[PDB]
Protein backbone atom coordinates (compact mmCIF):
# COMPACT_ATOMS: atom_id res chain seq x y z
CA UNK A 1 0.00 0.00 0.00
CA UNK A 2 1.09 3.75 0.54
CA UNK A 3 1.62 5.68 3.60
CA UNK A 4 1.70 9.02 2.55
CA UNK A 5 4.87 11.28 2.82
CA UNK A 6 7.68 9.88 1.43
CA UNK A 7 11.05 10.96 2.35
CA UNK A 8 13.76 8.37 3.18
CA UNK A 9 16.02 10.71 1.22
CA UNK A 10 17.01 13.92 0.33
CA UNK A 11 13.85 16.33 -0.99
CA UNK A 12 14.20 17.06 -4.60
CA UNK A 13 13.18 20.86 -4.68
CA UNK A 14 13.48 20.81 -8.57
CA UNK A 15 13.05 16.89 -8.78
CA UNK A 16 16.32 16.15 -11.05
CA UNK A 17 18.69 15.46 -7.95
CA UNK A 18 21.02 18.44 -8.40
CA UNK A 19 19.48 21.06 -5.74
CA UNK A 20 18.17 19.37 -2.70
CA UNK A 21 17.50 19.98 0.65
CA UNK A 22 18.06 18.38 4.23
CA UNK A 23 16.25 19.90 7.47
CA UNK A 24 18.78 20.41 9.85
CA UNK A 25 16.49 21.61 12.80
CA UNK A 26 12.45 21.99 12.36
CA UNK A 27 10.98 25.44 13.52
CA UNK A 28 7.95 26.41 15.60
CA UNK A 29 4.43 26.01 15.17
CA UNK A 30 3.68 29.92 14.67
CA UNK A 31 6.81 29.88 12.21
CA UNK A 32 5.87 29.77 8.66
CA UNK A 33 7.27 30.56 4.81
CA UNK A 34 8.10 33.89 4.01
CA UNK A 35 7.11 35.87 1.09
CA UNK A 36 8.82 36.35 -2.62
CA UNK A 37 9.97 39.85 -3.11
CA UNK A 38 10.64 40.57 1.05
CA UNK A 39 13.63 41.18 2.21
CA UNK A 40 15.23 38.17 3.93
CA UNK A 41 18.06 37.40 6.47
CA UNK A 42 19.43 34.26 6.70
CA UNK A 43 22.82 32.52 7.13
CA UNK A 44 24.44 31.25 4.09
CA UNK A 45 27.78 29.76 4.25
CA UNK A 46 29.61 28.09 1.17
CA UNK A 47 32.17 24.49 1.82
CA UNK A 48 33.82 22.29 -1.09
CA UNK A 49 32.19 19.03 -1.10
CA UNK A 50 35.51 18.08 0.77
CA UNK A 51 35.51 20.78 3.74
CA UNK A 52 37.10 23.49 2.44
CA UNK A 53 35.04 26.88 3.43
CA UNK A 54 34.76 29.03 0.44
CA UNK A 55 32.63 31.96 2.14
CA UNK A 56 30.95 32.53 5.52
CA UNK A 57 28.16 34.94 5.33
CA UNK A 58 26.42 35.53 8.81
CA UNK A 59 23.67 38.08 7.89
CA UNK A 60 23.23 37.38 4.49
CA UNK A 61 20.31 39.31 3.00
CA UNK A 62 18.60 39.47 -0.51
CA UNK A 63 14.88 40.41 -1.97
CA UNK A 64 13.16 37.02 -2.50
CA UNK A 65 11.94 36.58 -6.07
CA UNK A 66 14.85 38.47 -7.25
CA UNK A 67 17.52 35.79 -7.47
CA UNK A 68 19.67 37.98 -5.89
CA UNK A 69 21.15 35.15 -4.35
CA UNK A 70 22.25 31.44 -5.32
CA UNK A 71 19.80 29.49 -6.77
CA UNK A 72 20.40 26.91 -4.61
CA UNK A 73 19.04 29.42 -1.78
CA UNK A 74 16.70 32.16 -3.17
CA UNK A 75 15.12 28.76 -4.30
CA UNK A 76 14.96 27.14 -0.65
CA UNK A 77 14.32 29.94 1.27
CA UNK A 78 10.75 30.01 0.46
CA UNK A 79 10.97 26.30 1.16
CA UNK A 80 11.53 26.37 5.34
CA UNK A 81 9.79 28.19 7.80
CA UNK A 82 10.96 31.41 9.67
CA UNK A 83 13.50 29.62 12.55
CA UNK A 84 13.99 26.42 10.87
CA UNK A 85 17.94 25.18 9.84
CA UNK A 86 17.94 24.03 6.32
CA UNK A 87 20.54 22.50 4.31
CA UNK A 88 20.92 22.74 0.26
CA UNK A 89 23.21 20.96 -2.04
CA UNK A 90 22.83 21.64 -5.64
CA UNK A 91 25.42 21.22 -8.43
CA UNK A 92 27.84 24.20 -8.87
CA UNK A 93 25.89 25.04 -12.14
CA UNK A 94 22.92 26.11 -9.40
CA UNK A 95 25.73 27.55 -7.06
CA UNK A 96 27.81 29.27 -8.98
CA UNK A 97 28.09 28.10 -12.35
CA UNK A 98 30.32 25.58 -15.06
CA UNK A 99 32.07 28.52 -15.36
CA UNK A 100 33.26 29.38 -11.99
CA UNK A 101 33.60 32.57 -9.29
CA UNK A 102 35.65 35.21 -9.09
CA UNK A 103 35.86 36.58 -5.38
CA UNK A 104 35.75 34.00 -3.94
CA UNK A 105 36.69 32.12 -6.57
CA UNK A 106 35.08 28.50 -7.13
CA UNK A 107 36.09 25.34 -9.38
CA UNK A 108 33.57 24.83 -12.43
CA UNK A 109 30.96 21.62 -11.80
CA UNK A 110 32.00 22.01 -8.11
CA UNK A 111 29.42 20.97 -5.87
CA UNK A 112 29.36 23.05 -2.75
CA UNK A 113 27.65 22.68 0.81
CA UNK A 114 25.18 25.09 1.97
CA UNK A 115 23.75 25.56 5.05
CA UNK A 116 20.34 27.90 5.36
CA UNK A 117 19.05 29.19 7.96
CA UNK A 118 15.98 31.52 8.04
CA UNK A 119 16.07 33.83 10.71
CA UNK A 120 13.53 36.63 9.85
CA UNK A 121 11.76 37.86 6.66
CA UNK A 122 10.29 41.68 6.65
CA UNK A 123 9.66 44.39 4.19
CA UNK A 124 12.07 46.89 5.79
CA UNK A 125 16.05 46.67 5.12
CA UNK A 126 18.59 45.29 7.17
CA UNK A 127 21.58 46.80 6.03
CA UNK A 128 21.73 50.68 6.63
CA UNK A 129 23.25 53.58 4.09
CA UNK A 130 23.61 50.61 1.61
CA UNK A 131 21.85 49.37 -1.90
CA UNK A 132 21.73 49.21 -6.00
CA UNK A 133 22.23 52.13 -8.01
CA UNK A 134 21.91 53.10 -11.80
CA UNK A 135 25.04 53.01 -13.48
Amino acid sequence: GSSGSSGEEWLDILGNGLLRKKTLVPGPPGSSRPVKGQVVTVHLQTSLENGTRVQEEPELVFTLGDCDVIQALDLSVPLMDVGETAMVTADSKYCYGPQGSRSPYIPPHAALCLEVTLKTAVDRPDLEMSGPSSG
